[PDB]
């Protein structure tokens, strides 16, 4: 007795989802995905990430309990396979003035401390250290790609105008009794989906060889509600991401130079280490631009079933800056929403 | 305890890193400009398609590379689909304008008879060969690195000895492996004169045909060629292409991109659907990498610069994919041989 | 009754920005700085001018505002291309097709040489062709002969950006505060502040510039492949190049061509107008130039022309052009030049 | 009428056309690949400042050019505003960590800075007004000219420069081509002239107008890193440099180049922000990055039969094809006239 099924998409949220599946036996399965790991695009979000595990959820929120679900299994990765190319690293988070002290991820990651009031720079009300997880996302997403094909997953390039459609492209040449939607902001514009409640968030990033060593943030700026600044250094000499911007409603693909230029000044001012002693922004060996649209969804992640054109569709989109760090959680729900869908199917 | 630089991150450096951690007397760190997950006309290896389709004769140092490849290729698509590489069936039509080497080495060879080769064609070979999915298997590599202890950094240097000063250690290192490509046409202290770009210009599509196929030549030109192959876990398929000696240009051509397109649906017809031309290709990018060809091939030798002994390991040409393992056997042998000396 | 000045402020250098500025150019009562983001020569998807193919071929039903606007710019454009080949503008023979998936137009009256393809000479599906001279704009060469008329009338060109319309106001080259500011800032209409018009919309177009010369310029009402795909080609004066389109793709900011719909583009416009290619060739014929991506200013009500203060500034909209920009350019800017002779009237 | 085939279509073909256009018995078609408008590696034009700072020694070829087109930008500058051809004052610094130039007799109000005049680390430095070109404006402007004149222009690319005496819009064969193919004349058949070699040039275009040209002699960041900027008329930006990359073909835009661009021209001319910003008070329009044409010989001004065809060469203008276009465009003319009888 076997299921058909195609995750269509390829992003963190397709693979994750398709390798977790993956471990039950009775699922045959197909990738399906316009673009790929080693692909580069402004309509695939995943390789445009830092990426970190750095939690923004409450506590009993959705969002919060699905990052929470996620470090035991990015913390497995980092501890037990150097091969997936995440590290640990140490962090620190500061906290303006103009504003959260001891927060639940506290109770969770390792090295948790609070930093003390004459330890804090001028306009910090409170600051925390801890290790956390920075995501080599150009060894990582390769990394899934293939611990799904040791599990027998058959990848395939595709395009899909509709939803319904993917339920075709399944590897066996038998409809798929299921299909799962990893679209991200596709969703769009997919037929039958269309979620109207989906915006991008445009994060610009400074990709730069410069290590200093922790990754950096803080909780805002003096250059606008949509510029932020954070850095971290990604695993096996991928570099360090420097961040950023937050632009809702903005679909621009290229990276602006002045808004790179401010990245820069404002990562060497948060982070002083990323730079030789008398330097400003040209101690910064840079490597590249970088412009990706968070798929962000007004109610956060939508996984739930939905019968399309009498194919059963399980969706797991809408996850904006937080999709790696809610990636395990949100695959876990999700890989429960399509046992619930075929067990509804089955009778 | 050897203390070890390699110079580069693409196919040479990935795999000699490789070849060299297996050995716990070395202590190795990876030091590189690019590294996989980067697109940069300075970085080879991502542009690849790749396969592995000799082009070294028998006795060659490129054919014994070559032929000395394949096992770990075959063996790597046989027991590891983690890495990004699957057989594929090939094919290689030769022009007017047979019996090759690789005939006793390659699984299920035949050469094509008369009756089912086209006019102009004058002998064809049929093989099982391996198709690199290089997004997939550059990344491969390094975790294969990574979990034998090598550590990765990023660095830039204008001179090759300079690399001694950025080993993980803090200690000089004994021995710096220069796998830096056409980089070392300028590299201080190689600066290497016979180093010339051959531009490849690529079209990736999502079409799988089932088969790599490839001619020996084109009526559109010297330096443009056909050939196509479907990389390993969906990572498309590659339409070639071009061999441009001492061009430099990074940016697509559209002109030579529609012409690649044109030819490889003409040379096999099962990419697209019955009486498609072009339209039916589902085009995800184009690409242009610089073929780092040396005029007496790989440069694999020792030689003490500015205090540090240097083993080079580039100038791999078209063929650094399928020299890979070879090429990097050599340069263990000669690290070996440098360190003795030491 | 020392000599009357108008400080004006035109915010953008696109076609409405300069023919408005050129317009008002010519009262010597009129001060005026162009302050834009944007410039000719520049290539950005925020500036969508140096996207346009360009040519006339009127959209506007005859006697709707936008169908007028496009009347009275022919005379414009006409005499540009007739006494001044300098300015990148000439003329070229016409056809339009009218899909029977889809008949003596206003235009038959008013642009030279109009003649009604016989029941005859219809291509197969198509209700109603007509054949006309029009005129194509080399647009990389108009624009900076725009710049170069505003300029001999001492108009001064400014590098400017602003997060406000009335922020325009005290760009003035004078050191003065502006009196008005004319807003010509089309598509960034949308998030500029003071502004923030929400019934503007980008329609992506998608064009192949090549370097065959047909000699003449033809579209079709529609396509095969989709509402949001179109065919048409001209080739713009003086070895501008032949612009072959194209896309009408409503709320898509995409910047970056695909390549897909570049094919399709070429493949459509070979199929069109055979004499592209020498007979025999498909699509590799084509000796392409380069891919290019604008973003049609479309704005639901058509362009907006009118008086509004912002803040202490007095302000003249002329935006929301969408795929018909410099077909109404003379047109719409000779209504804001009345329009800001309205306000100034004080 | 002479059937002249003007072989490309920036400074060099379009000032060459120009200037044979005033000539009736010449029927001109101008034949080029690359047309103002493009951006392109292959298409130098676009790239430049451009301003006019020569670089020729005084009884030099190049400079005895220079010396030649000065008046024609400076006519153009004065009278034809429409062209995009600026007046700027200019500054140029040399340092005493790396002279009463030839110059100082042509360019208006040439001055000598006085000792209270020089910054800490400047042993000398000029002060006069020269021009700087909107080379959007004044490329776009040209092509008009030629078409007043007759001029028609013609989308082509030649494998070998004899095919160009087929492209005149007569219909029969070409008298003669221009070869104005500038650094493609390495490649193009019966040229291949292999003393040509590109000099790599990146830019920054910012918003920011400083007021002056701002110059010096050397840098801290290695020979081949240099430090200039210009505005273009009409608001076309201001030019930051900048790079002399000999042999480096290199199209892209290097970021870390481009950093240090800027924070040279901010400390070289600080009137280009606002007291207390870095870099992030630059306004960047884009960035950009040209291949000089050098040639060993400088330009190369000469006729040659090639097959059947009278090409008369006019290439390989390096970092002045601007400051020497009509010095050099008036010695083809002469060419021109010659190889005609
Ligand atoms: C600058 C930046 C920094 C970020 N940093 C972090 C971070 O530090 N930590 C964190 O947790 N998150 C971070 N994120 C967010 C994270 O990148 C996203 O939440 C995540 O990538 C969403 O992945 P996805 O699989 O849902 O969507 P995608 O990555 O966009 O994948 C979508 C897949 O569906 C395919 N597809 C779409 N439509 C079709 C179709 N019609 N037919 C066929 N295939 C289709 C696409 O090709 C692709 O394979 C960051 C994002 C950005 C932009
Ligand atoms: C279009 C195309 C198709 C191809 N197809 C095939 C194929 O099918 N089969 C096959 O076998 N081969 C193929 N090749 C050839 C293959 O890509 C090359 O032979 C191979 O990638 C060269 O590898 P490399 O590691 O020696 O050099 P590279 O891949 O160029 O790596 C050089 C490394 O050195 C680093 N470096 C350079 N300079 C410095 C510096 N100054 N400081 C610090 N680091 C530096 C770089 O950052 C990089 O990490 C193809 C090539 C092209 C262009
Ligand atoms: C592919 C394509 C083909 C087309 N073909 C035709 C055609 O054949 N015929 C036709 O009539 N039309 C055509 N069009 C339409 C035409 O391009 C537009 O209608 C016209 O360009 C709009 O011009 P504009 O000056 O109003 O806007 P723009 O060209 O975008 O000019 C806006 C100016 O405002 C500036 N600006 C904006 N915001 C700010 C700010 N905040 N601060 C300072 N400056 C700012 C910009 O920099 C710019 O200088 C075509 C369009 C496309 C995309
Ligand atoms: C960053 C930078 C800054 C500069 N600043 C200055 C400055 O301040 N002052 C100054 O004087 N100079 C400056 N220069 C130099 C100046 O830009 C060049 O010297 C000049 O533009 C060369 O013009 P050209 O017409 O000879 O060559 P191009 O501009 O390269 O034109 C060559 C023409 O030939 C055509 N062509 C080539 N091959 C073919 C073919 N095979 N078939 C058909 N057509 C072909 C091309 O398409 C093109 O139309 C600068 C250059 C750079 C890169």
């Amino acid at each position: 007795a076997t299921n058909n099924i195609v995750v269509l998409g390829a992003g963190v949220s397709g693979l994750t989802t398709a390798w977790l599946l993956s471990k039950d036996p009775s699922n045959k399965i197909t990738v399906a995905a316009k673009h790929m790991p080693g692909d580069y695009d402004i309509e695939y979000c995943s390789p445009w990430a830092g990426a970190n595990y750095l939690p923004v959820g409450a506590e009993n929120s959705r969002v919060g309990q699905w990052e929470r679900a996620t470090w035991p299994h990015l913390r497995d990765i980092a501890q037990n396979h150097p091969e997936a190319g995440i590290h640990f690293q140490d962090t620190v988070v500061y906290n303006r003035t103009k504003d959260k002290p001891n927060p639940w991820y506290g109770k969770v990651l390792p090295n948790f401390r609070e930093l003390s009031k004459d330890e804090l720079p001028p306009g910090i009300d409170n600051a925390n250290r801890f290790t956390s997880v920075c995501i080599n996302t150009a060894v990582y997403l390769p990394w899934l790609v293939g611990q799904c094909r040791k599990n027998g997953v058959v990848f395939k390039r595709a395009v899909f105008k509709h939803v319904a459609e993917a339920a075709n492209a399944h590897h066996s040449g038998q409809k798929a009794d299921l299909v799962v939607n990893c679209t991200g902001l596709s969703s769009r514009k997919l037929g039958g989906v269309q979620d109207n409640t989906l915006l991008p968030a445009r994060g610009q990033i400074v990709v730069v060889r410069n290590d200093p060593g922790l990754m950096c943030s803080i909780s805002g700026t003096d250059d606008g509600d949509d510029e932020v600044t954070y850095m971290m250094t990604r695993a096996a000499g991928g570099g360090t991401i420097l961040g950023g911007t937050y632009q809702k409603h903005n679909w621009d693909s290229l990276p602006d130079p002045n808004l790179a230029v401010r990245i820069m000044k404002r990562c060497i001012e948060l982070c002083p280490s990323l730079v030789a002693p008398g330097q400003g922004i040209e101690g910064l060996d840079i490597i590249r631009h970088g412009v990706g649209l968070r798929p962000v969804r007004e109610d956060g992640p939508r996984i739930e079933k939905e019968l399309i054109d009498g194919v059963w569709v399980v969706h797991n989109y809408g996850h904006g800056g937080y999709g790696y760090q809610t990636s395990f959680g949100c695959a876990t729900t999700a890989v429960e929403v399509v046992r619930e869908a075929l067990q509804q199917q089955k009778q």
